[PDB]
């Protein structure tokens, strides 16, 4: 494929988990937690989970356009007594460079988005205990809650690398919201959640309106940090899925002039 | 460059030296030994040696003009925190191959064009001592002919493949006129240099015409044997300058394309 037209009559289409993910950021930042405004209680904001249901599953779906399309393109080039031209295993080379960083990035971002989601999944949950209490005070059973966000923690996604991968790379490219090992683990940094676990008071704890949103602003700190890391993370994505479409571009072209010139 | 106007403008013409090869086996097909065409004398032809010193001089400064395009062409495209997209790498890892390509086959054409040369030298002085005898003989004095042979069997260029070279590969392509040792060592086969030797008399040898023509005979043959070889290898050399040109287009093809979407 020479043209976007061209990627997405071949079965790929960026925008399409793009998108799905920047849907996933927009429940996540609809989340809120509950509130007494004014004096009126104001029941919080739950997220639909099936958002980012709806992300992983086209995440999955692009690598896998993705990859079939890199297969169809490496066939086309595959295609004394005069070898075959060395540049055409230099060219499957870089296909295959493209393959294993389509299948990292497809299970980086995977476990990024079930992780985001099982933050959505508790910040959801934690409001059953949350509730008014008199006309001025809010009561909240963080111990429940502390217990709702170790969970979270406990379960945190791991990612494996693809065999062969460029560990010192991979660090700098993702950051320190995760961990890398030397074999290629990847774990998810739980300093947001500790932080926010931290926070909390005890069962049958009963704040003031104003002390209530002290706490709540803090958590909502947190929260807003989850979100950023996966906001960074979704636009490297992008960049990544930018430049597999160049890629695509390129071997196209390359395609082209050897059979020009063949 | 994309054409090639483009090419030459950029200093690499592929014409330039495999004219001069060319130039050069033409001049050790002409070479002739004496002999007598119905009862009369008619001296042999000698080889001007210098069109071989042209040959291997166009080709040294062709692999440089292709290096010197290869290292161009590398400086343009080169050229959490996002890494460099790996395409660029992958491209230059491609004209790595293509450097190392280069240099292979500037050692190989010049060894085997050395050789070459230095066959016709010795067809060329060898005629020294073939002579008229009588009015209808030949004198031959072989054994001197032979010391002259072997002086070239003493001294036959040897080659290193760049390190890293795939030797199977260039056993392949090379075929059977050269041996390659496991560390990359290009040998030439003495096999018709040998044959040549041993079809020789002794010093003093005096031969009627058509015994004289047996052995000319004979010795051509060997002679046109290594005049082949070597045409078969100037069209791999010419194959390679191709697959060179190739390179370039694709290169160029796809620098402009990732400038495009930059």
């Amino acid at each position: 494929a020479m043209t976007d037209d061209d990627l997405r009559a071949a079965g790929v289409d960026r925008r399409v988990p793009e998108q799905k993910l920047g849907a996933a950021i927009d429940e996540f930042a609809s989340l809120r937690l509950p509130d007494r405004i004014d004096g009126r209680f104001v029941d919080g904001r739950r997220a639909n989970l099936t958002v980012f249901d709806d992300a992983r599953v086209a995440v999955r779906g692009h690598a896998r356009a993705q990859r079939n399309l890199l297969e169809r393109l490496e066939t086309e080039l595959l295609g004394g007594g005069i070898q075959p031209d060395p540049i055409l295993q230099g060219l499957v080379d870089v296909i295959g460079q493209g393959k294993s960083d389509i299948d990292a990035y497809a299970t980086i971002v995977e476990g990024l988005t079930k992780y985001f989601q099982s933050v959505a999944d508790v910040m959801s949950k934690l409001q059953d205990y949350i509730s008014a209490k008199d006309d001025k005070n809010m009561k909240i059973d963080g111990g429940k809650i502390k217990a709702l966000i170790q969970q979270v923690i406990d379960h945190l996604p791991t990612m494996q690398l693809p065999k062969g991968a460029d560990i010192a790379r991979w660090r700098k490219e993702l950051g320190d919201a995760v961990s890398i090992s030397d074999s290629g683990v990847v774990t998810i940094n739980p300093d947001k959640l500790i932080k926010m676990r931290d926070s909390l008071p005890p069962d049958g704890t009963v704040w003031d309106t104003a002390r209530y949103q002290a706490w709540n602003t803090a958590f909502s700190g947190q929260k807003d940090n989850i979100q950023n890391d996966v906001q960074t993370l979704v636009e490297k994505y992008s960049h990544q899925n930018s430049n597999f479409d160049n890629l695509v571009k390129v071997l196209s072209g390359a395609i082209s002039t050897l059979t020009d010139t063949a």
